[PDB]
C-alpha cells in the first residue's frame, strides 16, 4: 500500500500465512544540502529537519470466530526499537541513500519480535487479519516533501503450525519515577527495556536496580549486570546493536511475572522521552492446537506421498 | 434538602419510582464586583473564585433484598459532565442571576444519564434508595461565603416498567499515558469520553486512534471521526454542547467491550484535568423481568377497566 | 380561509385525519420605516404598534356522534405561547421578512400541543369538526395596514388510530395572588406555566414554590427546580425559549391532579399580564378504543396485502 | 480509505450490519492567509477558492441473490444537503480547524438519510454492499492543494432487524421552470425540497404552491406553510438549520403519491444552481420481513437466556 502525509489507510488479509509487516520509507530532500549529511531520526523536537517516527501508530487486528483480538498497540517508533534491538541501526535509524535527494528507512516488524523464532498467523475461510496505519501531523518535518511513500505487510512460506497469537505491548514510565513495581501480563515470553535518546556520552545513569520475578526464575540486576544481560543476544564483538542506555530480557514462556524497576533520578528523562517498558505475551487455545496438529499432519502426508523411490 | 458547607447529609427513599437527581445551588458574592463576570467554573486551582464540583461527592445505593448495589462513584463534576456533555453548558458552565449577589448552578444527572431514554428505580415495602451527599473543604473559594445550599432528589412517573438496575462508573485514564486497552462492563450501553481542559484554541490536539470493539459491533474512530460521532447526537447546527475536546458514544445493549482508547503525547493533561472514561452499565434478572410484565399487566388492567363510554 | 378586520369565520370539515390548526400572517406595513426593525409583536399596552395576539378568539369544536364536544379556549397569544414554549421564538415573536413592508408570523397549533407526540382526529360519515374565529378590535395597532391574510386548519396522514378526545385549557390567575390551589380535571397528561411580560431583565421574581399533586405521582418544585424541570424537554444549551419567566411540566396521563401554585410576591402581574396555568387533557372510550383498534388491523392487512416477493 | 484527486476507489463489505457513510475531508492550505478566512464551500464558479463538493459522486450499489439495487445518485452536495436538512452545517459548510493549514469536512449520510431513524442493511454468505466514490476535475480549486483525503463508510449496531431496503434518488428541476408534475415512486416515506444557492437576504421567494397528493393524505401548501412545516422537526427556536430557502417532508410509508411542484418565475435559479426534489422511497418483501422477524426472536431468545438471576 502507499498512504500519504495526514493520512489514514486500512489493510484486509483473506487467505494468507502471515508473519512480520515490513516498513519503508522515501525521503524526497528539497535541496541537496538536506541530504548533505545523514537523516538522523529525531524524536522530540529542536532539531525537526527530519523523519520523527513517533506519530506513526500502527494497530493490528484479528476477526477471528465471530471474535476480535488486538495486536501491536500503535507506535512506529516503539516497534522500531523494539524490533532493532538486534538489528537496525543503519538501515532505519540512519537510512540507505539511493539517489542525490532520496534515502529510504527499513524495518522488519515480526509479530512475535523475535527474527529467528517468529510466529506464523494462519488464516481460513472466514478470519480476517485488519492492518490500520495513521500517518499524522510532524511526520516529516522541515527538510523533507510531502511526496513520501511507505510499504505494507509481508508474507511466510507454510510454517503455519502456529500454536498461538503473539500480543504485544508497551508500559511508558512517566519522567522522574524512582521506583515503579510494574505488574505483567500471564506468559510474557520476553520482556525489554528500551531509551530513545542519549543525552551526553554513552553512559546509562538510568537504572540502579531491576528486579525481574516469577514462579520459574528470579533475576536482579545491577546496572553493570544488565549491560552483561544485553550483551547474550549478540554474538558480535561490540556489546550492543541499539543505542547503549538500553537493556534486553529475552525468556521462554514465564508463567507469571513483576518487573521491578528501580530508577536512579532525574535524569530518568521527562516528556515522554524516557525508558518504555515493551512486553511480548500471547494467548493461545486447544482447538488452535487441534488445527496445528492437523496442518502437520497434512503437510506430512504430502511430504510421504510426492516422493517415488531411487 | 439543604447541606451547608463543611457538611455531610444523607437521604432514604422508601417508597417511590424514582429518576434522576438535581443538584442545585445557590451562590452568595462577598461583593458585586465577584459578579462582574460570570460564575465561570474553575476546576483545578490558581482562581479559587467560584463553585468547583470536584469536592462534591455523591454516592448512591440501593439496599435491595438484603444485597447492596453501589451507584455513582463520587464526583459532582464527573456526573454534571456525563448527564449534561448534551444538556446544560448554560445553567451550569455559567449560571443563571437572581440578583447582584445571587446566581446558581443546576444540572439533572438522570439514573441511566440519558434524559431522552431513562430507566425508572422501582422501591417496594423493604427496600431503600440511600443518597449520601458530602460537601468538603474547598468547594467555594474566595469571592464567596458559606452559606450556599443545594439540593435533592428528584422523582418520576409510573414508568417503572422497569427491566434493570442502571450503574454508573468512571475510568479515569492515567497522566501521560499514550495507549489503554480498557476493558469495560458486561452490558454498557453507553459510553462517553469526557474531558476538562482547553489549553489552547478549540482544536482536539488529545485523540488520535479510538477503537471500539463488542461482539454486535467493531467501530473504529479517527480523530475527525470522532468529531462526527459526537454530531450524530445532537441534532443542532452547532457540533457540539460542551468544552469542545469530548467525545460520546451512545448504543443500545454491547454484549462485551473492549475500548481501547490510544492518545497522542503529553497534550493529553496531567493531575485530573485529564480525560475520563465513563460508562453507564446494569445488571437485571428475570424476577425483575417478572415485575414489570406484572406491573405492565396492572397499568393495563387499570386503563382498559376505568374508561365508560362516549 | 382568509379573515379580514374586524370579521369572522367559521369552517367546517367532514372526512379528514386532522390534527392541528396552522395560523399565518402577512402584515403589510405602511411605510418601510415601521418595518425598519423586526415587528417585536406587542401584547399589554403602551406602545400598541404592530400585532397583538391577543384579540383573535379561537373556538374549536367537535359535533361528533349527535354530541358536540368544545375545544381551544380562544386566545391566539396562548396557544401561541403554549404551543411554542418549545418552538417559535423567531417566525412568532420576531417575524420573517418577504419585503420593506412584508413580515409574516407563523405557528402550528397541535390538538394535544406537544408536536412530537401528537393526536390525530378521526372523522367518518356524520360527524363534522368545526372551526370559529373572530377577529376583533386592536389586532393590528398603529404601524400596520388593515390587509393581512391568515391560514387555516392543517391535516394528517392516516395515523388516525385514534386513542382519545384531546382537550385543553387555561386559567388566568387573578392579580396579587400569593397562593392559589388549582384544582384541576381527571387525565390531564401535560402542564405548563406561562407568562406575558418581562418587566426587568432576565430574572425570575414570580415564583418561590410548585405543588404538583395526583395518585401517581408527587412533585415539589423549589424556584431554581423549576428552571431545571424545564430544561428537561430542550436538548439546546440556552434553558428556555421564550419570555424566560416560564415553565413547563409534561407527563404521560397523571390520574388526578391539584397544582398548588405559590407565589413569591406582588411582581405577580395584575391585569391579566400574568401567569396562566394551561393544560391539555383529554377524554377517551370504549368505542373510540374499538374504532382505533380496527383501523390498525385494517392498515396492518393492507400494509401485509401489498408487498408481493423479491 | 482515502481517494487522492483525479481519483476513483470502490468498497465492497460482506458481512456487517451496514448503515450510513462518513464522509470526512482535509483541506492543506498554501500559506496561512487562505484558511484565515473559513473555508466556505463554492458552488458554481467565480471564486473556486475552497472546497466544491458538487462534484464528488458517491454511488452505492448491493448485489442480492445475484440481481442488483442501485442508491444514492453520485452527487456529493446531494447527499450532503438532503443529510443536512436539519443536522450539520458547521462541520460541513464552515469546517473545523485543527492547525494553521488544516481544516476538515464532516457529513454523516445514513441511508435513511433520518439521522434518528435508520434503515440497516444487513449481510450474509453471498451478498455484498458495493459503494463506489469518484473524485474528479476541479473539486477543489483555487486556495488548496492536491493532497486532501477522505473516509469511509461507517458500520451500525445490530438494528438489522431490516424491513426494508432503502432507495434514494433525486429529480433536478429546470432552470426556469414553473409548473411541474413529478410522480412519486410507490412507497416514499421522505420527500424534501433543497437549494443550493442564496443569491440575496435570505428571502425564500422560490416555491408559491406545491400540492402534495397522495392515498392516505392530500396537503396543500403556500409558501407561509412550507415555512411553518419546515418548522415542525427542529425543537430549536430558530426556524431552520440549512441555508433558508428550503423545505422539508417526512413522512411515514405514503402508499403512493404524486408531488407538485410549482415554481414562480426568475428566481428559479438556473445552471442547476436551482431547487432539488429528493425523496428517499423503499422497496421490501415477504422474505425479507420473515429474516426480519426471525432475527428479531433471535435476538429476543438471547436476551431471555443470558439473564441469570439476582
Amino acid at each position: 500500500m502507499t498512504i500519504k502525509y495526514l493520512s489514514s489507510e486500512t489493510e484486509k488479509l483473506m487467505n494468507q500465512t502471515v508473519s512480520g509487516i515490513d516498513v519503508c520509507f522515501t525521503l524526497i530532500g528539497v535541496d541537496d544540502d538536506s541530504f548533505a549529511s545523514g537523516s538522523k531520526n529525531d524524536y522530540i523536537s529542536d532539531t525537526p529537519k527530519f523523519l520523527d517516527p513517533s506519530n506513526v501508530h500502527i494497530k493490528a487486528t484479528l476477526k477471528r470466530g465471530g471474535k476480535d483480538y488486538v495486536l501491536f498497540s500503535e507506535n512506529l517508533a516503539l516497534l522500531a526499537k523494539y524490533s532493532t534491538i538486534t538489528q537496525g541501526r543503519d538501515q532505519w535509524e540512519e537510512g540507505v541513500k539511493l539517489a542525490a535527494k532520496e534515502m529510504v528507512h527499513l524495518v522488519y516488524i515480526p509479530f512475535s519480535g523475535n527474527t529467528n523464532w517468529p510466529a506464523h498467523i494462519n488464516l481460513k475461510d472466514n478470519d480476517v487479519l485488519e492492518v490500520y496505519v495513521n500517518v499524522v501531523r510532524g511526520a516529516y518535518g522541515a527538510e523533507l516533501d510531502a511526496n513520501a511513500c511507505i510499504c505494507d505487510v509481508r508474507t511466510s512460506p507454510s510454517i503455519g503450525v502456529e500454536k498461538f497469537i503473539p500480543f504485544m505491548t508497551s508500559y511508558s514510565i512517566r519522567a522522574n519515577q524512582a521506583t515503579d513495581l510494574v505488574n505483567l501480563g500471564n506468559d510474557v515470553t520476553r520482556i525489554a527495556l528500551l531509551s530513545m535518546t542519549n543525552d551526553v556520552s554513552n553512559i546509562p545513569n538510568a537504572f540502579t536496580d531491576v528486579t525481574l520475578s516469577s514462579d520459574r526464575l528470579d533475576k536482579n540486576f545491577n546496572s553493570n549486570q544488565l549491560i552483561l544481560e544485553h550483551s547474550k543476544c549478540i554474538e558480535d564483538s561490540v556489546r550492543s546493536h541499539a543505542n547503549e542506555v538500553d537493556s534486553y530480557l529475552i525468556h521462554e514462556d514465564i508463567e507469571i511475572d513483576s518487573a521491578k524497576v528501580h530508577l536512579k533520578m532525574n535524569p530518568a528523562k521527562i516528556r515522554e522521552n524516557t525508558i518504555y517498558l515493551v512486553r511480548s505475551h500471547f494467548q493461545t487455545s486447544l482447538e488452535i492446537l487441534q488445527k496445528a496438529v492437523a496442518m502437520e499432519e497434512k503437510h506430512q502426508s504430502a511430504d510421504i506421498a510426492k516422493v517415488p523411490a531411487t
